[PDB]
């Protein structure tokens, strides 16, 4: 064929060391390790943010989600944070001549200014920002509404019992993990003491759509089956299908079939549930002859946690499992393991099996895919997206010049090559819920990533000229 088919697989929260093709030795990843064996694995792959929302905005936009004042963490009611005027990847490649999908977590908005009304058409939607199909999760497993949205209708929504949902205060009368710990069936570590659903108290309150609630532990399998049928649909044509996994995002409820087969709890579980999801996507792949011509990019929005809000046991089932690596942090920190991703590009047609340890960040993807299929970006297109094809597909070992980290508290940081520079910060070094170290520090810190990959050494004091260059360096990419 001409034109490759193209399939972006967001997972969540899986971190550099949570897969054996990146050295897990507590942990099989047989199906992923595969398409690493087939396609290109990167090991200085880098997400914009140590976050979902500003790390999936800047992935579709090619924009630096920090330059948006609404690109945080966002909440299952938020409006659509992308402009409907804004050129996205997915406009681009429907552009190109492909049908566009987005299957399973959106945490992008959804609705207009005041926040999402979840009781008829929902717009504007991802169809608004050129996704022809969509079958979403509005935000998060762990936020209400714990419904699915598919072209801008709940699933199974009753208008007779129609959906509030509320981040401020309670609406309703359904029991809370705050008030109904009898109801609780996962205790809570850190909040999530709102709104109660299949005994899982959950981050915000809301009340009706009784009949549109998922099941937690069939989630890996829908969204798997709602991709499938997208790619069976569009056998005979060019496709790009966006997907967005629950898994390995809080809570973790793996299906009874993986439930109890890690032996690191529930983490583990759906370690091996995203390892299978991946593995049904190459298999129907296999089945339709479409393996050697589809571009599989498969990756994380953002760095691992152990803890994040359930007494689930992930620390005690541990075992020696690192999925941090080698590396400081995680989720949530400018440290190297909150934006440091697993990144496996698989197009069997046009790329041979490697290893890239060239510098990539995920905001050059838009950029790079138009530029494979000559496609003209509008001038104010993508603005922040590099044309790196040739890293991307391993035809080159070039390293973008520098790449930009975003934390949780917007705490900017800067890759040049062995130099790692974290731009001081006034807010807490120590997240307050998961205790994460943050990297944010009233001083300067400066790290050579060659020598201290583990970023133990700060030697800003040691080189005054190199924290200058690279903090004017910083400052010029913010005020581009
Ligand atoms: C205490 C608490 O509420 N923690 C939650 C965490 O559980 C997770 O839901 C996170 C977003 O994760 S992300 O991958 O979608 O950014 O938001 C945090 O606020
Ligand atoms: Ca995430």
């Amino acid at each position: 064929s001409q034109k490759p088919n193209i399939i972006y697989i967001f997972a969540d929260d899986l971190g550099i060391g949570d897969l054996s093709c990146y050295g897990a030795t507590k942990v099989s990843t047989p199906h992923i390790d595969r398409l690493a064996g087939q396609g290109v694995q990167f090991t200085n792959a880098y997400a914009t943010s140590a976050t979902s929302t500003p790390s999936r905005f800047g992935l579709l936009t090619g924009m630096y989600p920090w330059r948006q004042e609404n690109t945080g963490i966002a909440p299952g009611n938020s409006e659509l944070i992308i402009d409907t005027a804004c050129v996205t990847m997915a406009d681009m490649l429907k552009e190109a001549g492909y049908a566009t999908g987005v299957v399973g977590k959106w945490h992008l908005g959804l609705g207009p200014k005041g926040g999402t009304d979840f009781n008829g058409h929902i717009t504007p939607n991802a169809q608004s920002i050129g996704f022809d199909y969509e079958f979403v999760i509005p935000a998060t497993v762990d936020r209400v509404p714990c419904v699915f949205v598919e072209n801008g209708h709940v699933v199974g929504l009753d208008p007779n019992d129609p959906i509030t949902v509320n981040y401020e205060h309670k609406v309703g009368d359904w029991p809370t993990g705050e008030e109904n710990p009898e109801l609780v069936k996962l205790k809570p570590s850190q909040g999530h003491n709102n709104t109660i659903i299949n005994g899982i108290p959950r981050i915000g309150w809301m009340t009706g759509g009784k009949s549109a609630l998922w099941k937690d532990e069939d989630i890996a399998d829908i969204i798997t089956n709602k991709a499938k049928s997208f790619i069976v649909s569009h056998k005979e044509e060019p496709f790009f299908l966006y997907m967005g996994t629950q898994d390995v995002h809080v809570p973790r409820v793996p299906h009874p079939r993986f439930a109890g087969k890690s032996g690191l709890g529930t983490r583990g579980d759906v370690i091996l549930q995203l390892d299978w999801t991946i593995g049904e996507i190459m298999n129907t792949l296999d089945s339709l002859q479409l393996t050697d011509n589809t571009i599989l990019i498969f990756t994380s929005d953002n760095g691992p946690v152990i803890d994040d809000g359930y007494q689930d046991q992930a620390f005690e089932r541990l075992n020696g499992h690192t999925p941090m690596g080698i590396y400081r942090g995680g989720k949530y920190s400018a440290y190297e393991a909150g934006t440091r991703i697993p990144f496996i590009v698989r197009w069997p047609a046009k790329v041979k099996p490697n290893k890239q340890q060239a510098l990539f960040s995920q905001i050059d993807i838009f950029a790079s895919l138009a530029a494979l299929l000559k496609q003209p970006l509008p001038e104010d297109a993508a603005p922040d997206s590099q044309e790196h094809l040739n890293t991307l597909l391993g035809k080159d070992y070039t390293s973008r010049e520098y790449i930009v980290q975003q934390n949780l508290n917007n705490t900017l940081a800067i890759v040049k090559g062995q130099w790692k520079y974290i731009e001081p910060s006034d807010a807490p070094a120590i997240e307050y819920w998961t205790k994460m170290e943050l990297g944010n520090d009233r001083h300067p810190q400066l790290y050579d990533l060659s020598a201290d990959p583990s970023e133990k050494n700060n030697v800003a004091k040691q080189h005054p000229e190199v924290v200058r260059e690279l903090s004017e360096l910083l400052e010029s990419v913010k005020t581009r």
